[PDB]
């Protein structure tokens, strides 16, 4: 069997971005998989990378150095809760779906918060194991984006340039950095314009796609496939 | 006479980010510009979207969408005064410096937060208005950002590609979007690594830039420019 977790940035449970999470849970759960979800705002998530990160007694209370006491608390077991709890989900889990609304080309906020605390030296990486050899290598991952942009927009030669280039810093430089192989995008262009019908087709289209998802080839994580 | 805030994001004063936010402070200040900081991690500044930011009646009380009420709090004056605060700031100001340490190719979520929050629509951008027609159009914009990764591994053949591919979101997709002018990036690589006397240089040479800061001209903030 697989295990599946969803960790979903929206505050509004009716949202566009509400339904895609229902829709992953259903058919996942209705293929068998064992599924779990992090909804970060109901969670009330700190995304605030902080000294309260380390329980007990700081490893230099003089300078405070974010990178190296998590990696340090990660190593002895000295890490809080959330975060612990959020890596124990992630160690198990087989695929990682992220489930967002694009905010300024990246995750929102509090998504970012979960990565920038969750994803420490010692669990996600090291200096072995960055890229290939990232210490969660074997694990699938997968974003799931909603936009505010159309498709036409996010074309190499429109405004916004091409969609594949704001995905760098999230495919690349932390899920391909982590050891994850990195399945295709699911884009769902501009749900607030789109018609009833083509929202929909959108939401169908996610649920169809989740059907055949153990089948799917991993992108290529590389400079030519995103430019 | 010139007005500047530094949005700066790092939580150890005495770190190589701190010394760039006080060097910047002190040369400026020197100038006779006007400086202001906004120290978020001291602020304990608020970075996740929530309905917390709207204290007015909501537009959709049925079905909350953050863009759609934070632009109508806006135009009511009802959002919270956080951001409003951070708002008057950025809306005096001729220059902005963001300084931080990358986070997985990006801003830490607390500065994540602030771009999210603060450049809020009727405020940064409207639909239309953006880009070049963004609203903050006039003002200047500068990325200040510390790596882990070597200048060496940041390059179009190195494992991380070229440092130019992370700051599209940044420089494009956000300063841009809100009409800003963005000026050369000041990427000051690896300071763990570097030595006592890199590390003093690179210090410098970030003083020695602000200096002429204001006889700069931005980059063309492309595609091209970012992907070649
Ligand atoms: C701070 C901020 C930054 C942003 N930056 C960007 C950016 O850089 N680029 C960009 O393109 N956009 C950006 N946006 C816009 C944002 O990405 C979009 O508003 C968002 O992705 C829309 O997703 P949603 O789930 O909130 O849509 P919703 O408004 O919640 O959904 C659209 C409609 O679909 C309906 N719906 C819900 N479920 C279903 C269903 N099952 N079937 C049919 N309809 C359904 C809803 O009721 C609603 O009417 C930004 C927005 C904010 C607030
Ligand atoms: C969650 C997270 C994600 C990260 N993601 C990335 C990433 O995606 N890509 C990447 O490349 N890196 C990444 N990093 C690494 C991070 O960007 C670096 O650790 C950071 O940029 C270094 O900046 P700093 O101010 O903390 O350095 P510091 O550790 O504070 O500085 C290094 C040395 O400089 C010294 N120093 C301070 N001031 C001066 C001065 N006045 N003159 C001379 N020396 C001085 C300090 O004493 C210290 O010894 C990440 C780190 C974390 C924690
Ligand atoms: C413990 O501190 C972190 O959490 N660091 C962290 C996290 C994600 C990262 N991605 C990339 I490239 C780097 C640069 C790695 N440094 C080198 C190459 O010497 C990086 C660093
Ligand atoms: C809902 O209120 C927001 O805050 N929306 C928001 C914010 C930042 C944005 N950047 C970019 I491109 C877009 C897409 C704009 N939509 C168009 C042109 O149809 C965008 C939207
Ligand atoms: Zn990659
Ligand atoms: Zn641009």
């Amino acid at each position: 069997g697989k295990k599946v977790l969803i960790v979903y940035a929206h505050q509004e449970p009716k949202s566009f971005n509400g339904s895609l999470k229902n829709v992953a849970v259903d058919e996942l759960s209705r293929q068998g998989c064992t599924v779990t979800v992090s909804d970060l705002y109901a969670m009330n998530f700190e995304p605030r990378a902080t000294d309260k990160d380390i329980t007990g007694t700081l490893s230099n209370p003089e300078v405070f150095n974010y990178g190296v006491e998590t990696h340090e608390a990660y190593k002895q077991r000295s890490l809080a809760s959330d975060i612990t709890d959020e890596q124990k989900k992630v160690r198990e889990a087989d695929l990682v779906i992220f489930q967002f609304p694009l905010y300024w080309f990246s995750v929102p906020a509090i998504l970012k918060g979960w990565m920038d605390r969750v994803l420490c030296q010692g669990f996600a990486f090291d200096i072995p194991g960055f890229y290939d050899s990232g210490l969660l290598q074997g694990k699938l991952a997968l974003l799931s984006v909603t936009t505010g942009g159309t498709a036409e927009m996010y074309t190499k030669t429109g405004v916004n340039g091409d969609s594949r280039y704001f995905l760098w810093p999230l495919q690349h430089g932390t899920l391909h950095f982590c050891g994850f192989k990195v399945l295709a995008p699911q884009i769902s262009f501009a749900p607030e314009i789109a018609s009833e019908e083509e929202r929909k087709g959108m939401v169908a289209a996610w649920s169809q796609r989740l059907q055949t998802i153990w089948k799917e080839e991993p992108i290529p994580c590389t400079a030519h496939w995103h430019f």
